[PDB]
Order: C-alpha cells, then structure tokens, then sequence
C-alpha cells in the first residue's frame, strides 16, 4: 500500500520509500518536489550501543533564496502564492487544498470539473477516490477525528522559552492552526533541540535551524546570514550556482578514510516532552497531538 | 458486497463473533441500502418492488416499501421513520447493540449522541488494541453509505430528472408543501430511504399525469414518518427471545378449508398495505432508467 | 492453588487473553499472598528468606525482602508501599490494567475508586456476558485473599503470640509509636506485606533479645513505606515494552578478570538491601513453629 | 451444586429441588420447616399455547392461627421472636442473622464458639465455610453488591394504591428494609396480584391473601375471618386438629372424574409492572431490583 498523500496524482511519481510505514505519508520524491525537504533520520544512541530512530528532514533552500522561496510548509493564508498551484494537475491542487482545509478552493474545484463532458463517466469517480485516499489520510493523521488513538504521551512544543514549565509560545499557537497532515510533517520533519526523556534534557542542537512564522515554516535562521545548503522538462529556468573551480582530485584522494560529516542543514526546532509513562517505540502511526 | 447499512453491526468490545443477519438481497445494488430484515427490524417496513406497465406488456419496475404497523397501534408505535428530534424515544436505542446506536446517531447526523458513544468505549482496555479497529470500520462504513447517498458531498453526482414532493396540495405549481421543508430537515440517507420506500400518489411524466393510488397511506409530520391515514381509522394490516411482550392478535375461528379450495384457483389480489404518497414530477430529460444508483436531490 | 494476589489478573475484554506473568514460587504457602515477579513489579522488592540460625545448626527461616530502589532515586521513587492517602500518586494507576487497578483499589480499601471501575465498564455491551463473571471472579479471588489477611473478619484467626511494633523508642514497654500508628492504618493486606517484607532490629524471643541489624534499612513515614534511610545518603542499590524511559545506568570499565579470579573459592556476602525496621517481641507461649498463614494482629 | 441458603447447615436435610436453579435459593424442605411455605409455579398461560412458569407460595398457616403463628417472614425488628432461634442449631442461627444483616448477633456467635476447645482445630474452618457460602449466596441476591447485574425491568410494588403509577405504599417501603435474599423470597413467593405487561394489566387474584405491613410479611387476609388451610422429634407438641365425622367415601366415588381445585392459599400481594423492554425468559437470576 502506497501511504502516500501524493500517490494518488492522476490527470482527469512516488519513490519506494512511500510504501514503508514511516508515518510521514508522503514520499521523499514528493517531499523534496513540493515541501523542500527529503526525509532522513535521527539515530539517538545511548553512551551504550543501544539506539532509536527518530525522523528528521533536511531542508533544500538555497543561502541566497530569500523571501517565499524560504518557506517550507506555508500557512493556510499564503500557501495560495507560495505554492503556485496553477502549474501543477488540478488533482494535485485539490490535494493541497484538502490538506491546507480550504473548503472554498475544494468546491470551486468540483465546480470547474462539473461543466465537462465526461464528468458523469470515467471522471466523477477518480475525483472521488482521490478524495476519499486524501481524506483517509487526513484522517489517519487528524486527532479530532470520531474515535482517534490521540496521545497525550509527547509535547512537542515549537518554542523554548516557556517550554520547560509546559507553556507554548507565540510560534506554538501558530502551529496549532495546522491540520492534522500538515502538523504531522512539522513533527516527522522539525527534529527538537531538546528532548526531555523523562527528566533527562538531551539537546540535540545548539541553535534552530529554521522558524515558525505567520508565512509558516520558514527554513530560516534565527540570526545572521542563512546557512550553505549545496543543492517540468520544457521548463525554462536560471539557478545562478555556486560552482567551485579548482582541482580537487588530490585533496579527495588525501583524506579518503575518513568519515563524512554531511553538509546539509536538517530541521531543529523547538522543545520534545516525552513523559515518564509513553508508549514511544510504537511504529502504528497514531496521530499524537499536543 | 453487502451494500446494507446495518451490515457493519458488529460486537464493538465483546468476542462474542456477531454476524449481521441480513438477506441476500443486501448484496443486490437496488439503492435500498438496507436489507428487508433491517427494515423489518427497524423501520417496520418490507421492500417491494412496483411493476409499472405500460399499456403494452413492457415494464418498468419502481421500489416501494409495505408498512407493518398494525391497526391497534398509536402513537408513537405508528412512526416507521422517526424525525431527527424524537428518534431517541422512537427507537429506544438503549436496548440496541452499540454498532446499531452508533448507525442510528450517524443516520440523523447526531454528532452529541456519536461523540459519546466513542467516549462511552474510551474507559474500556480493549479500545487501544481492537475495539478501535472495529468502532473506525462501523463508522467508515456508514459514511461511505451516507456519502454515496447524500447529495452535499465533495463532488456529488445529483439528478434534478425528478422532483418528488410530498405534498400534493401545490406540487403542481412545482412549489413543495410543509411536508417536502420537513422531508429536507431529514439527512441523505433518510431523504433516499423514504423516496425508495413511499411512492407518489402521482407520478407525472411529461404532461402525463399517472395516479398510482386514490389517497396517502402515509404522511410526513414534524413526528416522522407516520404510517397514518390523513382521516379515519387506520388500514387493517395483519402481522429478541429473551424479551415477554404481549401481541394481543386477532385471530379468526372458521374452518376457511371448503372457501379457500373454492376460489383457490384464481390470481390473489394481495392485501399488503404500501406507502403512497408525493407527487414525483419527472422531466423530459429523465435519466430515471439507469441502475447507478445516482442521489436524487429537490 | 497459586495464592498470589495478582494472580487473579487477567484482561477485562475477552479479545485479548492475558496470562498472568507469575513466578513458580507462587504456589507456595509461604504466607506472602503475592509471587516474586509481582513483587518486582510492583512494592519494588524481592522476595527472600532470612534463616535465623540457632547457636547450633537447627534453624527457623524467617521471611523478609530486599528493595529494589536505587541510591539516586529520591522522593516518589523512594516508597515501595505507599500510603493510602498518595498511593494514586507513585503508582500512577491509569497505566495499568483495569484488573491491577481493581485489586490495588481494593488493597487500600477505596471503595469509591472500586464503584468507579465497575461503572466505568457497567456502560459497555460485553458488560452483560463473558466480563461481569471476569470482574466478579477477580473481586472474589482479590476478596477472599484480603480476608484471610483481614484480622477483622467474622471468625478470623488472629494471633497476640507475637507483637511486631515499627517504632523502637518506647517498643520494650509494648507501645507503639508514630509509625505504628500509621501501621494500623494500612489494610490486612498490606499489613501482611509489610511484617513478611520487613523485619525487626531487635528480636525479642522470650526475653532473649536478638539484634539482627544495628540500624534501620527503612521507615514507615506519612507516605508509605519509605525506601529510605534514617539518616545520611541512601544506601547503595545496584539494579514495560514499547516504553522509552531513562535509565541513568552506573558502569564497572575495569577488567575484573584477574581480581575476581584470585578469590575462587571463597563465600560471596550478598549486596541486597534487605528490610529491617521495628521490634518483634514474642511471648512465652507463642505458636510461631506453626506453617498455616494468620492474620497475626497487635 | 445445592444453590440453597440452608444446604450448608453443618453441626460445630435438602429436598432434590434444591439442586434445581430456581431463583428461590432455598429448598421447599427448608422452606416449609422455618418460613411456612411451600414452592410452587404459577403457569400464566396465554389464550393460545404459550405458557411462562412464575414462582410462588403457600403459606401453611392454619384458620386458628394467630399473633406470630401468622408470620411468614417476619422483619429484621422481631425475627428474633418468631423464629424462636435457640432451638435450632447455631449454624441456624448464624445462617439467620445473616439473612437478617444482624452484624452483632454474627459477632457474639463467633465469640461464644471462641471459648471452645475445638475451636481453632476444626470448627473455625467449618464456620468460615458456613459464612462464605451463606455470604455468597447474599451476594448473589443482593442488588447493592459489588458491581453485580441489577435490573430494573420489573418494578415489583407490594401496595396496590398508587402502583399503577411509578410510586409506592408504605409496604413497598418497608420492603426495602428486606435484606437481598428476603427480598428474592419475597419476589419469588408473594406472586403479584397484577401483572401488566406493557400496558396490559392481568389480574391474577381478586384480593390479596398476604400483607407486608410491621412484625415481617404476615399470611393474613385484610378484611375477615382468617383463610382455611389444612396442613423436632422426642418434643411434645399439642395442636388442635379438625376431623371430619362422615364416610366420605362414595362422595368420592362420585366425583372422581373431574380435575380438582386445589384448596391450597397461595401468597397474591401487590401490583408488577413489567416494561416493554425486558428479559424476563432468562435464568441467570439477576438480583432484580425495583
Ligand atoms: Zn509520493
Ligand atoms: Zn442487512
Ligand atoms: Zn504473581
Ligand atoms: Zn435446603
């Protein structure tokens, strides 16, 4: 089974790792084509050798990329310019307007596709199962739904500031606005900086390496220049890149045996608060709210 | 496939391995969407099909359902549908299974009522592991009948072909009456239940004016659907281990061997009491025919 | 017969069948009315023998237990056997089973917390059959083991042969004390469980005074029975699937082959930390040869 | 199994009924030798073939009768006197103050027996099992146990004059002072004058035969002269007994043919409704309260 928002595409690509049962219900071909992100994972060790995995996704934004093109899941007021929906299929749009929870843009979809001759037959019911994988999904990823495993196990909180005494902050408040999918992949994808197992506080980064914003998950740095992130065939496009010139064979074939450290800039932000009695090594996928 | 509404009742918490005791006919795509055993149960009503003829001997058959109620009965014993604001004391849900209180409070769109059923299993241990497994599938399969039967959904493929009123007193100045704003109060599958189950009086094709029957065996109150006559008394219709209830019959004593072997050998008019009443106006652009099983929305 | 309070335990919900994880020394008549993987569980302990040797080598073994908290572990995580006031508190009841939270409810005597459990399930379907039997079988097992225990039942075989006080200021004059007096307060039960689980400083067999340890391992304080020591740091104590929680686990990097290698033969003195608290005189015309369990109240 | 109150009499006499699941709890031996009855089944039967078996009495109380002689099953204030309770085996007695919630008579029973010799040998255990038995068999009728299966779809009132509504008389009041298994005797016994199944009202007796007023349930009729019922060893007993002078033998003869009217004076007392929803045809024997 496809767990994928996106694999169910069709005119009126998902990557193997779609069938797996991450919990992020979306392919890493379809992360890194729409949201910006490809899916990695966090091994958390112990000073033994015993680990567990948790899901952290690693931004693409470029340094130079300013203003929207820094947005990596906007919010339901301006995914409309972020995202530029006209450009892709309208089964595509009508996913995104069903995980954004914009009844209005849904309606008017149905509308449009109402006038056609071939609505009746071969196309009413594909514009359905569309609709019912994408609201089954929602549904799976929504705590509200009519008898949802929610967990009050973890609280995941999105700002540090008040975190330690169970509050939220300004950014929390915008996260809650989110639907179900939407918070989903801000908590597979956004990796906490601290992850308070119990009493124990384990910070994972020193810094945030992107912020919750009224434009929404914005891949950008708290202070300072933005972080060195190295990254439609009939298509016409300019990337500007940053080409190195220089040989470097030798360099390369100087350090060889040691250990690569990655280059890219994962997603960490905000404040984990696992409780003493969880039910964490689950692989289920039960929705977890706040 | 089991298009039958009631088909999902299962055994939410107990292992006692419940089936659903409903007849072939659930299988069948008539758009009833509900068995004759469930409507029986339920509904106190049997479906039944109305061969309509032409003059010549082509046929076209229409859905009608015969009321069961009996003629001593009143009250509230006389409702086959209940409205959505008495349905509590129609049904009296609380000796039902709770797959059946959970379909009956999805039915009429009780959110409270759904809401507290899932809250009255939370407490329960086995809710985590399997109780969930089999509440989510009860619900997911009553909305996907409502869905496919109701015509607010997503992208709903209505029919405007015909336009079935139920009060026929201004239906033919294709204006509805106080019945058909009551009919709509009712949710989708409701609204498709009645219409399979009460003909029209009048079935107008065209300029065509067909009177099915002479008068309404059954009318539409804020009450429900009441199986009453609008005046006089009611139509003779003749008619849980555990449970002691009282029937009060009405039995005859005659021998009726002699008379019935005397005209046994001639076609017997049945004495079945159907619901009639409406005035289904149907346009020149009908899709009446086809068997999809497309909503019908006024 | 496997007289171990949880071995009653078992899942409400008849779709899941849930053995009880009990140990082999269950069945014994030890006098416990608990088995030792339930001990570990919960009252964190382990279930030992303490052979009191007499001069010769004749000997009666008495019972006591080790607990299992650790040196850092400090404030809740410090009691074993709460006070009913907090025992809600350190056990944190919600993640337990419904039947573990039944029999816990029942050792401390909450009668209302009883009522809640069984009104909480009385709203389920699988109520009627297959789990009021469970439930009442659990209350009778749980029932029957707290009677036995109960020296307050109709005819119940208390015993004055011995007195054991769990305060030893004024313990020599037959008095009791702050934390007897909290003694009291427990049930039957867990009265058991402490005079099995703790043992006196200060044997008085007769008038033969018999010091078994200089200082007190435990306290019986307004929380329960406390884990920790009267004074100074806390003593030295090395030691759920799907559960991620800490550990903060203390690691030997040494070789220990050589050093554990020099002494081959030589008798290992254990590192538990049993439970020594109070003064257990014992009259003249005591009966504690005896194998069959009591009460044995003040 | 034995499921009566009296089959674990035991020094420091069960009828085969007493095997039978009946709901009485007691065997019509025992029922006959200290309550002054005697099982028996009223087949309330339709006007075609269907029948249902309801329990009942006959009280063995004589026209002459009078004062405690009367009382079937008297209150928890004067069962002491009418039971006269020394005489009979302290088993019996233990039994009885059970039945009656006489907690303190329960505790000078085990006090008395506690100055024995053979007390902790053997007697204690062959008390304790007494007290389980007759306790568990409380249990069982008690509707205010633990967490046990009580009913309400019969509502059972012992006055007549305002049952036809939800209310009661004083006698249904003092009925609830009963203890569980009194009020189960009482239930299976005193069968109703009434009986209205959903709304259908069946008069089974004109006027009553019993009344639950003070000093328990008494076998008096409320207006008249008494009713006519003809009914230890090494104990003197002088009782009055009728004899009937004549032959009475071709008088027999003559009448052998025709099925007899017993004259037997069955327990009707009091008005039971039925609701429509019910499980009346069960025999689990839930405690059935009002
Ligand atoms: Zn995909
Ligand atoms: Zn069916
Ligand atoms: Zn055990
Ligand atoms: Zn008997």
């Amino acid at each position: 089974v496809n767990r994928c928002i996106f694999a169910s595409i069709v005119s009126f690509p998902c990557s193997p790792d779609a069938y797996h049962d991450d919990g992020w219900f979306i392919c890493n071909n379809h992360l890194i084509k729409r949201f910006k992100m490809s899916k990695m994972v966090l091994p958390i060790f112990d000073e033994d050798d015993n680990q567990f995995k948790m899901t952290i996704a690693r931004h693409l934004v470029g340094n130079k990329e300013r203003g929207i093109k820094r947005i990596l899941i906007p919010s339901a007021t301006n995914y409309q310019d972020v995202f530029n929906l006209n450009s892709m299929m309208q089964a595509e749009q009508l996913i995104f307007h069903l995980i954004y929870n914009n009844e209005n843009a849904v309606n008017t979809i149905c509308d449009n596709l109402k006038y056609t001759e071939g609505f009746t037959s071969n196309t009413q019911r594909v514009i359905h199962s569309v609709y019912a994988t994408t609201k089954s999904i929602l549904d799976t990823t929504n705590p509200n739904t009519f008898c949802s495993r929610v967990s009050r196990d973890e609280l995941r909180f999105f700002d540090v500031t008040n975190a330690r005494a169970l509050r939220g902050g300004a950014g929390d408040q915008l996260f809650n606005n989110y639907s179900g999918f939407l918070q989903n992949l801000i908590r597979r994808a956004v990796a906490p900086e601290y992850l308070q197992i119990d009493t124990e506080e384990l910070r994972f980064r020193n810094c945030a390496t992107c912020i919750i914003d009224e434009t929404g998950l914005v891949a950008s740095v708290p202070d300072g220049p933005e972080l060195y992130n190295p990254i439609q065939p009939n298509r016409l496009q300019i990337r500007n890149v940053l080409k190195f010139e220089g040989d470097t064979r030798e360099l390369d074939r100087t350090l060889s045996g040691y250990e690569e450290y990655p280059t890219y800039v994962p997603l960490f932000l905000g404040y984990q608060i696992i409780n003493s009695e969880n039910n964490f090594l689950r692989n289920d996928f039960i929705p977890r709210a706040n």
